[PDB]
């Protein structure tokens, strides 16, 4: 246990992202997939230098899982991951100039790679479970007011990578429907060089398995 407050600029950034993409809320998923792509690409580049870089996990995928009963959305990647330092220690000019003119800013959020906070448009709480190659697995938890970085009591469960858990808003319950998620993945997966899976049910006999989207 250890609680922390966000830096002035980060608090100012969260409000801006929420304003800029208030109507186009579905952009959260594009961002989550963007971070997952950036992480996977980085560990793939590390694998070219370090022979034992992928030992933690041989797979290089994005696994999206819905939980209707507990009202949770999980986006798991087998990317580079994040250390304890990277979780504890984690644009404004070019944004504010474009805001005053009425110009489109959706592309800027993705350009500067600060799109993670778009998850707070749909979630009341965000949980980040991350595992990096030469550090222990940690849990970053935030409701936008405060953030806490704890050591995962389960230990090394991911191998390598990160899971983004979303305690979704009452209004955002629609983003739990498999069909809604499936269509949204296919819309923002075109540029991604890694396979993206969704835990689907065909269906009284029910069959559950990871369905490839890209
Ligand atoms: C900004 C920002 C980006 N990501 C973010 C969030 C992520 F989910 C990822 C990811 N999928 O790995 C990711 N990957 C980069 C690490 C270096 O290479 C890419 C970054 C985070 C932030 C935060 O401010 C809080 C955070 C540390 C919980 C997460």
């Amino acid at each position: 246990s250890e609680k922390f407050a966000f830096q002035a600029e980060v608090n100012r950034m969260m409000k801006l992202i929420i304003n800029s993409l208030y109507k186009n809320k579905e952009i959260f998923l594009r961002e989550l997939i963007s971070n997952a792509s950036d992480a996977l690409d980085k560990i793939r580049l590390i694998s070219l230098t370090d022979e034992n870089a992928l030992s933690g996990n041989e797979e290089l995928t994005v696994k999206i899982k819905c939980d209707k009963e507990k009202n949770l959305l999980h986006v798991t990647d087998t990317g580079v991951g994040m250390t304890r330092e990277e979780l504890v220690k984690n644009f404004l000019n070019k944004m504010t100039e474009a805001q005053e003119d009425g110009q489109s800013t959706s592309e800027l959020i993705g350009q500067f790679g600060v799109g993670f906070y778009s998850a707070f448009l749909v979630a009341d709480k965000v949980i980040v479970t991350s595992k990096h190659n030469n550090d222990t697995q940690h849990i970053w938890e935030s409701d936008s007011n405060e953030f806490s970085v704890i050591a995962d009591p389960r230990g090394n469960t991911l191998g390598r990578g990160t899971t983004i858990t979303l305690v979704l808003k009452e209004e955002a319950s629609d983003y739990l429907e498999l069909d809604t998620i499936k269509n949204l993945v296919k819309k923002y997966s075109q540029f991604i060089n890694f396979p993206i899976y969704v835990w689907s049910s065909k269906t009284e006999k029910t069959v559950w398995d990871w369905e490839l989207m890209n």
